């Protein structure tokens, strides 16, 4: 931290915020002061906005060769490779989460740097068998323009990298903002891409609360596109203030996973992957398996299980190795996880395991919660159809396959699910009829550079990874000749 | 004159496999533009009525009867659709002059496109059903399935009503989706003909939806349903943006085409009297209610006041009248709201400083007294900072406006909130390219002007859409990706103690 | 009735000729031995005069310059005609080649959705935009038609095979000279007057009928032709491909093959037992795609032979005319003594002929060209009878203990075409499928084939794939249009 | 020579570096002076039968071809890495392996660098493709695999480049390979295979023979285990190849040079023209596969098209790659300077010009060495050997025509088909003229330009296939359809 940048990235230069104003970094593993960075304003924003907007139209990188992008998009992922161990440490501090976590993280990252390299030189466009005779057809892809892009406290660099990567390969300009509560590795990253040489506005980094600053940042005219990941609340302010100027928008707003088991999956297998599911990060995760659907005729076993497990799950801090789960993120998230925990009390549930906070000493400090699993409920509950993004799961029982269906479908989002069965013709006849951007089949979590990620329903717009992703970051334009022009001689001479 | 057409024509919305009259027994009456005459009356549905037949399309797609249909029959039944165009194209064409007033040549014109643009969809069905990833871990399958996205809404504006209804209607059949249609309350004519005709191809009950009525009464349904997955409107960019706000309140998928303010460039090594042709239609074809219209004129300065004469000496020339008589070259525009609209912007013109050379006016002429006509008209001595130069009449109406280099006149068409189209001439094909590539806009011409097809994507950047229509990509707003990841060999990841 | 209207000549330059030597062939039903028809047996001249005549009309652009569009309305066109003759074509078909007539009605619609495939696939793609490395260049490759082409043709499926070339030919723009099996000319005649009716420019389409070893030398080995696309046995094959090289001639060939059907212990037993004998048996086992190599798990290899035995034993042969025909007769007089002369090649081998292994006594049957289904047992991969394609109503029998053996074995052959693996464990099915050399794997399957998808062989079962996009890619060609968009003197060599 | 001192003599086989089963041997010549510069193995037939085998049994092992398509790029890359790492080292062996310039050398090993880059990241973005059935209750999918074993075959102009045109995409495939380099010029592909293996691959998935074509190459061609033959060089060892490959009906890939013409229009940027007909004709000494041996000029501006080109050809200056002036080197070798020869006799014989140069240069300094002047040849026509046959040599032809459609009617009339330009200011005539010429790649005002990112191959009897691009990668995978019944039924056709 003794040497980390405490500033904005504006048009080339390390900038304090327009108005001198600071903002205090906390640890949530003992709610410490780590770090104070600029807190800019709403002026701030729009000199970034403009200055990627005059950096697009130079062309500088926005005509630089497609071969060349890919080559700078690949010094990037070089780079996170080489300060892999600083930048987990500094994620682990940020966010709670446990130092392996961060490392697998950051191996992830380097991955995603480098597939958008070896993409960036691979399209282009395609050629028309045009219907008109004398005619030549072609649709070129250019990048979309000068980009928006907000980023959670989750998992902010990998999240960050997911929207940098395309942008910078297909030749966009961006103008990122991470979490205003997790800044630390983006300004990091921020440091890393401007070792590697890009052209002064190319990339932007505001540093702020949404609240200030994010309004400009979906609702400017300069911006072709606005790239969100987050909750569902934010994420439809600012669809409706992207409206303002037609603005495209993508969206990634969490979801109600449904981890679904069947009798007959390997058994020690699910009780694993519905811990995985539920309590990595602890549980605050886009992909978590907050909602369990459990076959009927194995669901004691499961409960009893599952619950037996929870039990011995450890709580720490994240450098630990022995640390199992770390903290939430915020005092702030944390009373809304404990709020919701009334609620599902109220409406009848049972707090079958934790649900509280934890009296260990070593764990006073910090904004730890017990993992938590909530049995007797059913779908027409709150507790069971809201993303809680918490050390919670909730536990269902199902008929038959159809049941499992209907229920898993049963809710507002559409982002990500497992079925586990080893009877893999049923679990595929499952994953064909669940509305979700990604269904696992005998596993949970998985997802990587090659394959696009998003929801269906209220869980998105667009997709984010694999060639979908960098497709947000190009428009098309038919540019259509006529090779031997005739006058129509429609109108009176 | 158009009879016999409307003496067979249903008259009622059609929503779950029947016709069906208003929940309100409402009705509209439909006016011809040329006389001003009413030609027809029809339901005017409700907002209840909206909500029916999305809960049908949704009901529809949940039993697979069409959405878990081949690929390769989906595609038969939409070339089903693009032969019935072909077969009742007469009558088709003249039923959309008669509701729109544009010429029977331009009907005629859209009806081969539409049996195109069917025809085009139906060979695409089963073209595409997603990909196999090459998997970066051991001991998966990681497939990419491609599926309907679901229910889908759909809103046409009141210019080239059956057009627009079928680059929305073409795909969204083709890949599985059910649709909920609303044509523009003005224009409902070949839309209602058309849903006669899909009706005897046979779609599953609820597949297909057509409700008819204000924007402002059941539009907002439309949108706004949690039951809808895709919201695709093409008009006006109010409403658009309307649209799009609603949609957000259930994070929901819009495509979105609404216009532009498409720049004309005409270099001083263009051909001339092809440069002055396409000016022509570029500005007064549908009488410019069009989006693709050719408003803003930008002419090189060496040759603008050549250019400006032969224009304004042509636009006087231009034929207007009935668009059954065979000699007319322009109707009349859509309704007494919008001629108003054309009407203030000529105010608007006037006080900003902008000169009106030629028309600007309704004509006299005795047969045209009757109907809604305006004159082909040419506003100059105009600049950029005008509202007549960055607003879209969408009326028979072009501003002209000089430039003196490349880097100027890029400068200039670039200089709007829209992007749809455009169009370059010059002689010099290199220097047509280099401004092509530098326009930000979703269609280009060199030397030609509102060339469009099936095979290419159609939308705007900036404010003139989001999205586009027509081609694979049009497609592609009628699919949903679906990630499909297997582990072969799962192990126990045993991070949790136990 | 169908043959009073039918032409008897070869189609040249938009015109019904007869052979330059007038010479002519009888053409035979295989069920009874009669002569049905006479045709024209062209020379090599004719040959050569309908290349040059395809050089010609592709020179010219009216085909190959019309839009993909109207091509493609164009090859919809021959689809409904196919469709609207459906009943004929069908009857012509079982005539000529001797499958039962439910055959042939299958057939008939599958051609159908081949050109309609094809037809719909035209105008859909045309190229790609580069993003060049190279500043101020623009970079695009345009697809074209690869120009001239060859087709020719066997005698099992003649229309079937006929569709899956001419279709993606037509589609594309090229022009193209086929010729059918001299045998079975009847429904490839046909379907020419039929695309006659729909009307391609003069030269665009030509019809040769003759004897590969009179015209097919100079349709393989002419310089004017730019792909040369061939269905049926490897030695033609290779010889084909040795004369295309003269020319350095693209080639797409496909050459049968020696497929296993691969029946585990935990297959759904009874659908492994009709469907090993759908594999050994439509078309009397006259198909590329047959399974005529059953591999079997050894610890059900005595009940499923004593299964499948059973049941070769009530399959019916007859008339393919004749509703409760389930086999018809095979091809020709030479193709049967061929495959009796594999039936001496098994015995002496020492493999057992469990049950057929000869021609029928029966008298209805004993004017035509039968062989009896046959279940060759006790033979090993080292066997001529099991590493040679006899195409005939013949299957072997092999055990395997594991899944390795089973995949090791598979793939011992010399070929690589198509194949199927039954076991109700779905996950072991495709660790098989994954591992088979073969264009084709199914998967409790067999036979299944179709317009959309790709179909071709590994190792010698070909060169090439048709059917799908890869099947119209053969008929295409990539050209690199790259432009300097601001050309500079490089000034390498002295002023 | 330093370089030398260091560098592998064998053959690599199956994770070794061994000499010839019969201990044989091939000196190795600098062109520019004709001397023996270094020592190889010369492998026997049997050599090269073990490495296929080899090849056959890492193919099957899974090591290489089930490792992930990720962690295959990577490795790629890292070969990319290695040629930046050594450019200077490999741009010399190949100029005294060659003959070419050290310029021309750094050019190809930037291009060499950027060629494994492009296939590294090409590595992991295809898979195949999800189909929609026609067929209710079924699952099917395209699978793209590696093709299996493949054969490499190179000739002597551009070892290097040559090579990593195949070696690329079969490795981002996970092909196992067997290459051959020329007899001739062996020593940057020897250099390429040294890096190869520090960065590390399973043992017999890459291979390297070294030998004569006339004795090892019908093994490499004809081998029941080979799944691809990928051949680059010279028409009649193409068409014997893929005759020898027909005995087991193996794909080839053929890319035999062409007759390459360079079209010019009374209307193109005239000294543009000009400087472009001297680069497509006489880089490295016109041994070229894009060569622009075939000038084709507008009649109005012929002559003064003629003197241009004559006086500029007379300023060439020939001489030691290795010197900074030097513009032109020697020809490979004293067979391929006596067959261009025997060339220039042919074309007097028909009634050419030879209008400069025709002969070996007498100058003292390139006594020594396989010189050739650079030459002209002028009042031919098409129907004469000299502009139908590749001569491959500093040598061009040129013809004159009247219009655009003659333009186009000759430079189509030649057996080959593989690359040309047309030059002329106006860019909608340079379009017509190049979507009618029947080549694999067509340049407008340029020529020689190619890349990775665009195939490059010929049309007719310029070959078969591509190289380069995605279409370069694709003749190293193979299609499978897997099709799987999910509700599979008795069909009951047979009687029970
Ligand atoms: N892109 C185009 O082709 C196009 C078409 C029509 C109009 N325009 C432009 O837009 C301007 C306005 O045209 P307009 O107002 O007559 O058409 P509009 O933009 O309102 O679009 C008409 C369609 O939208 C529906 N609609 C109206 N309110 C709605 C709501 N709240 N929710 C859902 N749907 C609603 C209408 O009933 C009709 O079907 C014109 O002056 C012109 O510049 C563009
Ligand atoms: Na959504
Ligand atoms: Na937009
Ligand atoms: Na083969
Ligand atoms: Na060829």
């Amino acid at each position: 931290l003794k040497h980390l940048s405490q500033r904005q990235y504006i048009d080339g230069e390390w900038v304090e915020s327009a108005n001198k104003n600071t903002r205090d970094i906390i640890n949530p593993y003992n709610q410490e002061v780590i770090f104070t960075v600029s807190e800019g304003t709403k002026e701030d924003a729009e000199r970034a906005i403009l200055a990627a907007r005059r950096a697009f139209e130079s062309g500088e990188w926005s005509q630089e060769t497609a071969e060349t992008r890919g080559k700078k998009v690949r010094a990037i992922a070089d780079k996170i490779k080489e300060h892999r161990e600083a930048l987990a440490r500094l994620e682990t501090l940020d966010t709670g989460k446990t130092l392996e976590e961060s490392y697998a993280d950051m191996d992830d990252i380097h991955n995603v740097f480098m597939y958008f390299a070896g993409l960036a030189d691979k399209d282009g466009g395609e050629m028309i068998d045009s219907p008109i005779p004398d005619t030549e057809s072609k649709i070129v892809k250019e990048p979309v323009g000068v980009v928006t892009q907000i980023t959670p406290w989750n998992y902010p660099l990998l999240q960050a990298s997911w929207k940098i990567a395309p942008a910078l390969a297909t030749g966009c300009s961006l103008v990122m903002k991470p979490s205003e509560i997790t800044p630390l590795t983006t300004i990091r990253v921020f440091e890393l891409m401007e070792e590697v040489g890009f052209p002064k506005g190319t990339i932007n980094l505001i540093l702020g609360a949404g609240s200030e600053v994010g309004d400009v940042m979906s609702g400017h005219k300069e911006v072709d596109l606005v790239s969100f990941t987050g909750g569902i609340e934010t994420g439809k302010h600012i669809m409706k203030n992207a409206a303002n100027n037609v603005t495209n928008i993508a969206l990634e707003l969490g979801g109600k996973n449904p981890n679904i088991i069947f009798d007959d999956a390997d058994f020690e297998l699910a009780v694993d992957q519905a811990l995985n599911g539920g309590y990595f990060h602890a549980g605050q995760v886009c992909s978590a398996g907050s909602r369990i659907l459990v076959q009927n005729s194995i669901k004691d076993k499961f409960e009893q299980a599952l619950i037996d497990r929870v039990k011995k799950i450890k709580l720490g801090n994240g450098f630990d190795a022995d640390t199992e789960m770390g903290p939430v993120i915020s005092t702030e998230h944390r009373n809304k996880i404990e709020s919701y925990m009334d609620v599902a009390k109220a409406e009848g549930a049972t707090i079958a395991v934790g649900g509280k906070r934890p009296d260990r000493d070593d764990l006073k400090d910090g904004l730890f919660f017990e993992p938590t699993v909530i049995t007797n409920c059913d779908t027409s509950m709150r507790i069971v159809q809201e993303e809680v993004f918490g050390p919670v799961v909730t536990v269902e029982g199902f008929e038959t396959e159809q049941e499992a269906i209907q229920l898993a479908n049963d809710s507002i989002y559409g982002l990500a699910g497992a079925v586990f069965s080893k009877d893999i013709g049923k679990a595929q006849r499952v994953a064909n009829k669940l509305k979700l951007g990604t269904v696992w089949i005998n596993d949970f979590h998985m997802l990587f550079a090659q394959a696009p990620w998003g929801g269906y329903k209220q869980s998105g717009i667009g997709r984010e990874l694999g060639k979908e992703g960098l497709e947000e970051y190009l428009v098309s334009k038919h540019i259509l000749t006529n090779t031997n022009p005739q006058l129509v001689n429609w109108f009176s001479k």
